[PDB]
């Protein structure tokens, strides 16, 4: 069949780190880029393609109980080893990553259909806000 | 609400480039991650969570038609010029990349509920396999 109408999962990518260095993709980008994987949505309309891509990365699976401090490190990251401790204040879930960085943790909370996550590292701070699907 | 099940797409994400490089991680990889989504999919059965995090990035739209020749700039790659055009040999869509590199270009077929995709560049194959969803 001509029709490659329809939305691909890619399952399998052989030799992307090749292709992209006789592309010259520096080094950093190729190291992130073979981890990814694609899906792939065509709309065909006889000779007409539309083809929208998106790669996506899995990161690490976090697991915890309120109140049990755990071990994490944090490979998707800066790949630091830290000692985390989840409690509530209120409705507010916040947690403190013990190690080497200072004043290092998050705190995450629901407004409406709004899921906000604050980050911190020393004086930085990082606002995210996530819509319910 | 303490309840924060569900799937939660990120909607904002402001100065995780300062967070980022408070944790030191390099200029590379924050140029890449700063342009990523998150979907943020949170299981909870009371004090428990499992939280499982995918990112996201939106390549750049390929519209096409079969035996005009467009130009592509290949911004989710390399960054480079090149004269696109697609043609069917049988049921194979056939493109040469015409510009700097030699031998660039990709095939793509469907068997069965796989679409087969081979990307070629100077002497480099990748070979690339997607599965219909």
């Amino acid at each position: 069949t001509r029709d490659q109408n329809g939305t691909w999962e890619m399952e399998s990518n052989e030799n992307f780190e090749g292709y992209m260095k006789a592309l010259d993709i520096d080094f950093a980008t190729r190291k992130i880029a073979v981890r990814l994987t694609q899906t792939k949505v065509i709309d065909q309309d006889g000779d007409n393609f539309k083809d929208k891509t998106t790669s996506t990365f899995r990161n690490y699976d976090v697991d915890f109980t309120v109140g049990v401090e755990f071990d994490e490190y944090t490979k998707s990251l800066d790949n630091r080893h830290v000692k985390a401790l989840v409690t509530w204040e209120g409705d507010v879930l916040v947690c403190v990553q013990k190690g080497e960085k200072e004043n290092r943790g998050w705190k995450k909370w629901i407004e409406g259909d709004k899921l906000y996550l604050e980050l911190t590292c020393g004086d930085q701070v990082c606002r995210q806000v996530f819509k319910k699907k």
